[PDB]
DNA sequence: GAATCACAAATCACAAG
DNA sequence: TTGTGATTTGTGATTCG
DNA sequence: GAATCACAAGTCACAAGC
DNA sequence: CTTGTGACTTGTGATTCG
């Protein structure tokens, strides 16, 4: 979309422990953690908040 | 521990700045919700 | 060190299943890969040539 | 077979070059000392990994 | 995983045998 | 005609990254 | 085939404002 | 203080070089 493909990233805090789990899952599987951050932020919205997606 | 730090995409983060403006709240709180509910719903023998 | 703060890095290519343990030590017990590359290239040169450094 | 692939990483520059000096002097390539010194680090370290 | 060294074996070539 | 030297070409081993 | 590059992911440490 | 963010570091597939 639009606004996807154009704009950049944009740095985000989380708690340690949460992040560390998902840190630990991607070094033994594949991905990284961006990648999960963007789907558990995006599953968040279209969950909470439907109409601004 | 505390906080660590992650890049996501811009656009996403925005429609939280409006939100946490607009209604109550913060950036951190809505991500420290959505990682958990992710490891909740994807990844829960992480206890 | 001066010499040693504005030092910068080079990029070489390990055998995968190698990095894929530094990968997963450092993501459970903190670090980073170059950390490790850095020190386990250290410790050989100084366990096999001493001199250069 | 032992067939394996490659993954890039940093490394310190001056450690990098007193490699590729030493390699070029005395024949061998970077690659293979790199590889050579994170097996070790591997061993003394890790032994369970390995 | 191509380029370039280095060296052996075809290709030629004029002259003598 | 055919043996010697000069000459070019194919190719396996080797360098560079 | 080793070596290097450049673009993406990840972290840091000052900035903003609670 | 806790949270927000741009600057910087680290990670690594893509690309070069021969």
């Amino acid at each position: 979309m639009a606004k996807k493909d154009i704009m950049g990233d944009k740095t985000v805090r989380v708690r340690a422990d949460l992040h560390h789990i998902i840190k630990i899952e991607t070094a033994k599987n594949g991905g990284n953690v961006k990648e999960v951050m963007d789907q558990a932020l995006e599953e968040y919205i279209r969950k909470y908040l439907p109409d601004k997606l």
